[PDB]
């Protein structure tokens, strides 16, 4: 599987973990300047727990920087 | 917790499951006409498994129709 993963711009090939999990959360400066975002290759949709939002996909390729906020 | 959930437009209050999980996948008509989408209140980021993409949040309120595609 080809995990984009952070912080490292764009990339891939793990192989171990079989997925790409993406997640984001807010803080004082979100709104007027963008969200705090983390992109990675693990295995299982990682934990969320409390003021956060995330998504995951199988698809090697899919772990990029999402619609300016998630959307 | 207040799960929007599908198909039922917008709504909430489950309470059992403590979350809102959102997911989407494509088929022949995605591209030129939109993705196939499902929005719900369970408990745990539900399974994905194969040509699919999803996300989840704690946040009562959050389970709406995402950036025209996810983004």
């Amino acid at each position: 599987i080809r995990c984009f993963i952070t912080p490292d711009i764009t990339s891939k090939d793990c192989p171990n973990g079989h997925v790409c999990y993406t997640k984001t959360w807010c803080d004082a400066f979100c709104s007027i300047r963008g969200k705090r975002v983390d992109l990675g290759c693990a295995a299982t949709c990682p934990t969320v727990k409390t003021g956060v939002d995330i998504q995951c996909c199988s698809t090697d390729n899919c772990n990029p920087f999402p619609t300016r906020k998630r959307p």
